[PDB]
């Protein structure tokens, strides 16, 4: 038959709302953003007499922006959409997934987590507040973190020793509650970065555009590779030229250095945790 009219706005909660329309010379759709596609809507009543020009659609998101359209048999042009509303929301009810963490600089502890779908917001103001405690304790601590579109908490404390074992935890919240908290992982704090240096560097002019740069291991435990720096007198530090090497590797041949140029060379230690100090920087000239 013909599209129905104009459609009007009676009720508004979290999970539903009541519409009326004007006749069309039914059945009801709904949208959001997850589809540009029109989906089937289920209904008080769950079957729509022509007689009635109110029904409910059920079923909804909270906090959830809608459209909707009426349809009238048989099986006529659907309605125009009516006005885009909001649903009121509620407590989010699902937990957030992939939780874990590790790593970091010296004396962080990092967590994270995928952070859920704006379809999951289910409320105004949402959030997510992290737990964590040293393994085998009684209190947790917890973070509040007012952005809904990370997945990232770095805590800082400097009484943590290196690798220290924790539980973490994570859950969603929004103005009117919080959502289930996520499984409990057990991830390990930041190791320290290596504090000493490589000893005996040594850098042997192989030809025009090559040197050898050699050292002493360190013996920290941590201690994963070396990385040597390479920067020209005419160029500045911090635009260095970089090589890293696994921890089982005393030398490395540098290649492709312009001739006749003064080098100065680096060596440091490194693991997850980033940087020791470098070695005393070494002077050399390639060949002419």
């Amino acid at each position: 038959p013909g599209p129905p009219g104009g459609i009007r706005i009676e009720e508004i909660r979290d999970t539903a709302v009541a519409l009326t329309w004007s006749r069309g010379t039914y059945t009801i759709q709904s949208k959001t953003f997850l589809s540009e596609e029109w989906k089937d809507a289920k209904t008080e009543p769950s079957d729509i007499e022509g007689n009635m020009e109110s029904a409910r659609v059920i079923d909804l998101i909270p906090w959830m922006e809608y459209e909707f359209r009426i349809i009238a048999t048989g099986t006529g042009e659907p309605s125009m959409p009516s006005q885009r509303i909001r649903t009121e929301g509620a407590p989010p009810n699902v937990a957030p997934s992939d939780v874990g963490g590790g790593g970091g600089s010296n004396r962080e502890l990092t967590i994270t987590w995928m952070p859920l779908s704006r379809e999951y917001h289910y409320g105004n103001n949402f959030g997510y507040i992290v737990a964590f405690k040293p393994f085998g304790e009684k209190e947790w601590r917890r973070v509040t973190v007012t952005n809904p579109e990370i997945g990232r908490y770095v805590h800082k404390d400097e009484s943590m020793p290196p690798s220290t074992q924790y539980q973490v935890k994570v859950k969603a919240f929004n103005s009117k509650g919080d959502g289930p908290f996520s499984l409990t992982a057990v991830i390990y704090s930041a190791q320290d970065a290596p504090t000493e240096v490589p000893t005996d560097v040594s850098v042997k002019v192989l030809s025009s555009s090559e040197i050898s740069v050699s050292w002493h291991h360190v013996t920290e435990k941590s201690v994963e590779g070396y990385q040597i720096r390479y920067w020209a007198a005419h160029d500045k530090e911090a635009a260095a030229q970089r090589v890293q090497v696994s921890n089982q590797e005393y030398s490395t041949k540098l290649e492709n250095l312009k001739p006749n140029t003064r080098y100065h060379i680096d060596v440091s230690a490194f693991n997850s945790a980033g940087y020791g100090p470098p070695s005393r920087t070494i002077d050399i000239i390639t060949r002419k």
